């Protein structure tokens, strides 16, 4: 499917069954902020990681899925309670899609003027999602690395691929900053970035919220910036 413009979004194929979705927030005076999530074809169903910034943009994701894949969307997982990741929850719910987030994300969501997911994930002491809370996730491997970008940030690996999703936790290997630290846990950030690397040690493609996918150098670089906080 390549790189493709569809509506106001960009879709980029990462692997035979994995695509990155990109949507943009206009901040009047400063132009457009990209946010990336994922689309996974898991057999005869589709799995979404993160919404777009808005309901309309998130409906465009669903329309692209219908046009390009023509398989039903079984579920979505959202990686923390900010607008770039949970802005479009209502569009998923209107389409009848089961939604999942960290229990703490669902507690924070309404306080940040957003809609909670339907289901709450909980995590073992080692950071892996408790399987009873993540029924039928298939290849999606969900990990809580500890607080960093936010207290609630979660991360996802895709079994059967070399791909892991750091979302807003991880920055690219040439980044000059850690991005948006408005809600960050600066004391815990470095260890949480390293914990994400340790959870997905065979990943060679690191997908993140506001940069193109990178090597494992993204993880090291992120942790080293966070060591200076
Ligand atoms: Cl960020
Ligand atoms: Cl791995
Ligand atoms: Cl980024
Ligand atoms: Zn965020
Ligand atoms: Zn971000």
């Amino acid at each position: 499917t390549g790189d493709q413009r569809f509506g106001d979004l960009v879709f980029r194929q990462l692997a035979p069954n994995v695509w990155q979705h990109t949507s943009y927030l206009d901040m009047p005076g400063f132009g457009a902020v990209a946010s990336n999530g994922l689309i996974v074809r898991d057999g005869g169903r589709v799995l979404v990681v993160d919404t777009a910034w808005t309901d309309d943009q998130t409906a465009q994701i669903l329309n692209w899925i219908k046009q390009e894949i023509n398989l039903p969307v079984a579920l979505a997982v959202v990686t923390h309670a900010h607008q770039d990741k949970m802005g479009g929850m209502d569009a998923l719910h209107a389409a009848g899609i089961a939604t999942y987030a960290n229990a703490l994300s669902n507690q924070l969501a309404p306080q940040k003027g957003m809609v909670a997911a339907q289901h709450s994930l909980t995590f073992a002491a080692n950071g892996w999602v408790e399987p009873a809370t993540a029924p039928n996730f298939g290849p999606l491997k969900v990990f809580y690395p500890g607080p960093g970008h936010t207290s609630d940030n979660i991360t996802v690996g895709i079994d059967g691929t070399d791909i892991a999703f750091g979302g807003c936790l991880i920055k690219d290997s040439k980044a000059k900053s850690l991005g948006n630290l408005g809600d960050a846990d600066t004391e815990h950030y470095a260890a949480s970035a390293r914990a994400f690397g340790a959870a997905f040690p065979k990943a060679s493609m690191i997908v993140m919220s506001h940069s193109a996918p990178d090597s494992r150098a993204a993880i090291t670089h992120t942790a080293r910036m966070a060591d200076k906080l």
